[PDB]
């Protein structure tokens, strides 16, 4: 899952 460079990182299933 792809995670954004934020905190908490937004982790997408893809």
């Amino acid at each position: 899952g792809r995670c954004t460079k934020s905190i908490p990182p937004i982790c997408f299933p893809d």
